[PDB]
């Protein structure tokens, strides 16, 4: 890499997408509030899009520099996520109007943050493009904060990761690396470097036994948990990894009429998006209870399914025997990868059982590390666009699994890694598609049982 | 903001900065080992560089989008201080030889770190341009890693904020803000929270008295003070604040002989530089004592130095009487931003009553919020390159406004608050150079007494 090489690159990859926006007549993107919020879904534009900020977060390492390098990120950065952690807590986001700007003064007054402090966090807001100045003394907002205004799902995703995963799990990660070694056990995290025998807690145990709080509707037991919820959700409503994405990955129509058994969980919010554009498709969505599930599924259901029937919870421990009879479709959206190989293959073997073979599949949805085949429209540099050591989707894909280290000890897999362990859960398994759209980090993958 | 506009600016940034390099048969920046460190100190290729970092990472947010934006930063960010608490824990920089790849399975035998792990934190390290695979199943340096190889300094900057800054003040500081509101007591600090009356710990203090613990060379008590003065040595050997920028800013020959008292402490390092380009004069650095300091300062002296009496160690509260007598010079670099008000005017009082008017100057080295004047050479956009509201400058500001925040309640300044603070001290100060050099944050600050 050189300067030049990247700005030229840079060129390249701006001249891709500034061609299309303008031949079809697509608003373009700005820091404005009304700003579109992501570029156009083009395999060839979402690929110039991925190449573009990996090229230009390079060039801006290389200005900065080595001698810069950690000097600066070490100062730095972890302040990214506190300012959000003021924004989130003092609800910056939905004080700013959305249309105008707002005095220093009256906004410090609005949230009770004294106007100095105020200001200083502001400040480094800023430099991200997160709200802006535009008079001296005024708050406005910018296109990254307005669509966080209103936004409980974007509120949990801050607050999940600056109160619960970092300091609980992150940061202390290489002490337990140093205590327990590399292992699956998910008692071998943070919260228990100093506990005693048997006293160790799950992060999954603290998150719905907690009750010293509220959430978004749910007070007092499992509120961190209805947060997490809140947070799946959150990646399913827009962006990369959106749920609607799943339609472009997979042939739901081809199953006509149908029952689908959804082991995602959570709030069955993937089910809800397929179930609008598939009428005929009944979603069971499998998940461990909580006090409070039945009535916030129920309550958070698109009004044309609410008493339908075609979208409904039924409690389930996943790792029993499968209850539902004549089910033509297993289900599972990111929730295999929260699961090392033996109890996957538990999941899977209970399904498998429940399976007619000449009829029924699984469809599941994770990451796979090295990359799905994009729809076949979109078929066709050693690495996939956003791939690579220096791709953004390789980024995210870390991050992801970094979580699951660092929550979980889980981990993410390779295309061989799931073939592999479908095949130990059964050997009739075989993968028949493996689909990535450009742009997501996760591929919608079709598994059969063939005799 | 546009995204071509972005890259034409880009294209602009580039071309002063490659056409410079070229003009003086300069290195280009790579991601190489070898890479030159910084880019010249031309001013005018330091503005194209503080304005390409702003306009490159600019795009790289905006092609992100609004609609990833807190999705990816909330999942990624942090990781990247994780990646680097491992790669320090782990002594991983200086276990990758400097100029050849060595492979993760022998690595990880190396540093005792389990491969299957190693493997994921490199993952997310190679985003950052910090290390590099060349070929599958191997590692190498890139230029960003390869100058931290042997650099106790820059481990301990890691260190310091990576286990000390976040965990126990950034973390903490909204639910400092609750209990206290927006004071300027260093009590008033995240590991008080629970602290019962008179057993409140200062930051400080926990720095001279932990002695659970050993950093380079200084075992025991006060280790992670002796730590912390290597990150403030790290600072001034290399980067935007180093301390070689102080000749640019301020003329040290005009005094001639002269004695200079540095109350900037920790090991008068910044003494240590000076006193190599002017050898008539001499610098009595005081700080407050610790058991191993006077050993430690000397031990670090150049060599050239050790024993000359040039540079020497005297214990002394900055809160007290100034003893020495005749004084030429009280130098200041980076104290008195950690000070509040009442307690830097009761330093600069100390001061005034030990100068000579006619004789005597003071000379501070801290930010000025708003921007010190380049040097005369390099005089003359709403803003300076690298202030304003996406400036780096401004952001590096933030960052250590934010650390002073976080970690004392002290607070970066304006110009006219410094003004106003020295007339306060002593109503005959007038301000007679605030200059700062293109890259830096900091100014150099000569003050006199004019009757
Ligand atoms: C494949 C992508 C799935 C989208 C998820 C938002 C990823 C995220 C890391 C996740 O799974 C988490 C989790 O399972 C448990 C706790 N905290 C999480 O963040
Ligand atoms: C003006 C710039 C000075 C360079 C310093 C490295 C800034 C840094 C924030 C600092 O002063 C710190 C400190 O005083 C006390 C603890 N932890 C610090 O980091």
């Amino acid at each position: 890499a050189t300067i030049s090489n990247l700005a030229s690159d840079i060129q390249s990859q701006v001249d891709v997408i500034d061609s299309y926006l303008k031949k079809h007549n697509l608003q373009q993107p700005s820091f404005e509030v009304d700003s579109p919020s992501e570029l156009p879904l083009d395999a060839n534009v979402q690929r110039a899009r991925l190449k573009l900020i990996e090229t230009a977060t390079s060039l801006a390492n290389l200005a900065i520099g080595s001698a810069d390098h950690l000097r600066w990120h070490c100062m730095n950065n972890k302040y990214d996520d506190m300012v959000l952690h003021f924004l989130a807590r003092y609800n910056i986001f939905d004080a700013v109007p959305r249309n105008e700007s707002i005095s220093y003064v009256e906004l410090s007054q609005k949230i009770g943050l004294p106007e100095h402090r105020l200001r200083r966090i502001m400040s480094m807001a800023y430099t991200r493009h997160l709200f802006c100045e535009p008079k001296p003394g005024f708050v406005a907002h910018t296109s990254n904060s307005a669509l966080a205004i209103n936004d409980p799902l974007a509120m949990a995703w801050i607050l999940h990761n600056v109160e619960e995963v970092q300091p609980w799990y992150a940061n202390k990660l290489v002490d337990s690396t140093k205590k327990w070694g590399d292992t699956t056990d998910p008692r071998h995290t943070g919260p228990n470097l100093n506990a005693k025998a048997g006293e160790e807690k799950l992060f999954y145990q603290i998150m719905e036994e907690d009750d010293q709080g509220e959430w978004n509707g749910v007070k007092g037991k499992g509120f961190r948990l209805w947060r997490l919820f809140d947070t799946d959700k959150f990646f399913g409503t827009g962006g990369a990894i959106k749920g609607t994405n799943m339609l472009r990955a997979f042939d739901w129509g081809k199953l006509g009429k149908a029952t689908v058994v959804d082991l995602s969980g959570i709030t069955g919010h993937l089910s809800s998006t397929v179930a609008l554009a598939y009428p005929d498709l009944t979603f069971i969505v499998q998940e461990r209870n909580q006090s409070w599930l039945e009535k916030q599924f129920n309550d958070k259901l698109p009004a044309e399914l609410k008493g339908s029937g075609r979208v409904r919870f039924m409690a389930h421990d996943k790792y029993a025997q499968q209850p539902v009879k004549d089910v033509d479709v297993f289900f599972m959206s990111t929730m295999l990868h929260k699961e090392p190989d033996e109890k996957a293959i538990t999941i899977l073997r209970h399904c498998a059982e429940a399976m007619d073979p000449k009829k029924s599949r699984i469809v599941t949805r994770d990451i796979v590390l090295d990359g799905g085949d994009p729809p076949a429209e979109d078929a066709l540099e050693v690495y996939q666009a956003g791939l690579g050591p220096t791709g953004v989707i390789t980024r995210l894909n870390a991050g992801i699994d970094l979580q699951m280290l660092a929550v979980l000890n889980a981990f993410e897999r390779t295309r061989e890694d799931w073939i592999t362990l479908f095949k130990t859960a059964d050997p009739r398994f075989v993968l028949k598609a493996c689909i990535q759209t450009v742009g997501d980090c996760a591929s919608v993958m079709e598994w059969v049982l063939e005799e």
